[PDB]
């Protein structure tokens, strides 16, 4: 088991979190992309007091994110890809998501558990529903999805590699952020028809992004709504919903799944990719904590076991509801329409 | 080196931190004091809904603080000491300090950049107090250090120097513990410089220098140096940064904690403390490394 020191260490772990998000917000690592430098000159380039900048630097060094030799701070080469703001794996979006949204809400975790409700009203004075905030801010949603797209590379690679897309004639991805998955499918499967279904607000933007990358004729963008169930998805024998169910309460998950089931072609296949809790709902750790993040931030999001997802597939009308394990962090929940 | 995922996991470490403090604040672990229980039964006794309590329970099992089999949660015996509200080692005090003070303060870290038992035990065991006749503790919280000294050195005179508006309170606490006639309470202020400490040939200042900017530290050290008796010894117990200020990690992080929660607080190297002791007039400024988490910076008045 663990000891008192461990619990204390973890109760203070918001220290390391905010040292990192502050450094990212200050773009501190940017000042070392070209040369090494001491605290006083980093503080000059950042427009910050020398003393407090030095306190942040010493902490980042002690945490292993920076090197320091003879008073000069050095950005390690293997940290460049995620600490520099122009690198495609830059963590700045997550940092600002934490600073502006998740960190304040988790401050009120106790009350979220007491009430089984989000703390957006408490914390931000915002009495709008989760659905309201999302529908109203498609720019934030796009920024979010393009950040997530970077992380989804192992899921996408393992989906393309472990699942036979050659068996299907037409694949449609519901609510793709940026088209990364159907692009990877197109790159490996030249004969399958491909489409993304987007909200009418998000569709022109995704169309523009697909066109810029050269995929505007290869991948169609159709408009629709999983919530209202307006889903022109009947010509697609494979339908995929990427990591969306856990954003909603189970009852809403049922509505989404019934909405897709009703719109699917007869004999069609539907796959939801999710990160389930394990069999005895004992973990894994990040997913267990992700559930709490859904509690404090959304209107009824939650993580579920594989079996719980199977039950919801069946209740929504799907036949042969089953799990398909693939490489990567997601698990496929699969069912057919008969 | 570190990877993207290492940084992500640490950037989200406030997840784990709040799971623990919310669990402490909710007295969730007390519901497993005498038996195992499933989520619905813990939730009922907590006056909380079952769905949200179960989410917090699942995270605590996944973090390793609870066991779980067939839906029944178990408090591991090795965890009772710091998770149960009635146990001497209960961490609720820290959770509350984090919830009401530190966590909100650290939420604006970027704006602020831009603008104890084991010490006591190692001090009393390692340092021979018998070489002194009168010992004074400045800023003593409840007098735990002089009481420990009293319990091991019945010959030494003992006193605590407290702020005026806290002295009667401390006098009372000391009396209620049986030390009211063994430990004297004098009144004073290191910042102001009013310090009736002339009679004590060993004076101690416990973990206070880092609450202040180096400039105010110098003023404090000069104030104590002047009031001390000739021949006296002074000890400040601190947690210094290491020789190249690359750590240790908690002290580096604690330095930022002083940034957001005091006016000018900061940690320092051993050499920097020695430098300030010398600038303040002390003689034989030196480092004594005792057991426990603190280091002693020591000076004398010749």
């Amino acid at each position: 088991p663990l000891t008192k020191q461990d619990a204390v260490n973890q109760m203070m772990g918001f220290f390391q979190a905010k040292a990192l998000t502050a450094a990212l917000a200050l773009k501190l690592f940017d000042q070392l992309r070209d040369r090494d430098a001491d605290a006083a000159h980093i503080a000059a380039r950042l427009d910050c007091p020398a003393r407090s900048t030095e306190q942040l630097l010493i902490a980042l060094r002690a945490m292993g994110y920076l090197d320091q030799r003879d008073g000069l701070y050095h950005l390690p080469a293997a940290h460049r890809a995620f600490l520099l703001s122009d690198e495609p794996q830059w963590l700045g979006w997550l940092g600002r998501h934490i600073d502006t949204f998740l960190y304040p809400l988790w401050g009120e975790l106790k009350t979220a558990v007491r009430n089984d409700a989000h703390q957006r009203r408490t914390v931000f004075g915002d009495d709008r529903s989760w659905f309201d905030i999302l529908y109203q801010n498609p720019d934030d949603v796009a920024d979010f999805q393009e950040f997530l797209g970077k992380f989804a590379a192992p899921f996408i690679a393992g989906f393309v590699r472990d699942y036979d897309f050659s068996q299907h004639r037409a694949f449609l991805d519901i609510g793709s952020g940026i088209g990364s998955l159907p692009m990877a499918i197109a790159d490996a499967y030249p004969g399958i028809a491909l489409a993304i279904c987007e909200l009418p607000q998000a569709s022109a933007f995704l169309r523009d992004k697909l066109t810029l990358q050269g995929y505007g004729e290869r991948i169609d963008v159709v408009e629709g709504d999983v919530i209202s169930g307006d889903l022109p998805i009947g010509g697609y024998d494979l339908i995929h919903l990427g990591w969306m169910l856990h954003d909603y309460a189970p009852e809403t998950q049922l509505t989404i799944l019934r909405n897709i089931y009703r719109a699917m072609p007869a004999g069609g296949r539907f796959i939801a990719s999710e990160t389930p809790l394990n069999e005895d709902k004992s973990g894994p750790e990040f997913t267990a904590l992700l559930s709490l993040n859904m509690l404090v931030s959304t209107d009824g999001g939650i993580e579920s076991s594989a079996q719980e997802y199977l039950d919801r597939f069946r209740l929504a009308g799907f036949s042969n509801a089953r799990i398909m394990k693939i490489a990567g962090p997601r698990t496929l929940i699969v069912g057919e329409k008969l």
